[PDB]
């Protein structure tokens, strides 16, 4: 499957790509504004997420840091970010589906536009200032707005014993993203796609 980011902020993103365990493609590059970036993730991918960072250093050999969503201080993603970020999720030809979705449960730091484009399914859009409207304990320093859980650390915020209801901070997300997860428990915004598909990942799709 191939997936083109494309970032349409005003500012410069350092957009990433990963399994967890893996770099997807190359892992990790620079986007100006205006600048589009197509890489190829292998079918039967599970897992996988794409999500941006911002104010990044690296040197030379591609090291440095971000202050949204770094990974270990590596430009090349082999695993996930630190929050906040807004994540774009994807597990590809499970059982001849696709499976889409866009989170907040790690925070968010980036407007994002969640699109297939090829044919038989919709897309899904995180674009609401929640960074400007971030409540006062959910503000991180370095930008962007975290999560309950990574703030908090509870049983509750993190769902840990597998059961958690909705909180003031969970809503908080949800009303002003309705098609993103706001909680692990959250009723479950995922898109069902044809296997197989193509996707676009835009950054700021409005502003």
């Amino acid at each position: 499957a191939t997936f083109e980011i494309v970032n349409r902020c005003s500012y410069t993103v350092w957009a990433a790509a990963s399994k967890g365990d893996a770099a997807l493609d190359a892992g990790g590059r620079q986007l100006n504004s205006g600048e589009s970036w197509t890489i190829n993730v292998e079918p039967g991918t599970n897992g996988g997420k794409i999500w941006a960072r911002t104010d990044c250093y690296f040197d030379d050999s591609g090291s440095g840091i971000c202050k949204t969503g770094d990974c270990g201080g590596l430009l090349r993603c082999k695993r996930f970010g630190r929050p906040p970020t807004t994540l774009a999720e994807f597990s590809l030809n499970q059982y001849g589906k696709d499976y889409i979705d866009i989170s907040n449960i790690k925070g968010f730091n980036v407007p994002m536009n969640f699109s297939p484009t090829t044919r038989g399914c919709r897309g899904v859009r995180c674009a609401a200032d929640i960074v400007g409207q971030c409540p006062a304990k959910l503000k991180a320093p370095g930008g962007g707005c975290n999560d309950a859980c990574t703030v908090f650390q509870t049983s509750e915020y993190c769902c840990t014993t597998g059961k958690c209801g909705p909180t003031e901070y969970s809503r908080f997300f949800k009303r002003l993203c309705p098609d993103a997860f706001s909680y692990v428990l959250d009723k479950p915004t995922t898109v069902t796609c044809p296997g197989s598909s193509n996707y676009r990942v835009t950054f700021c799709p409005t502003a």
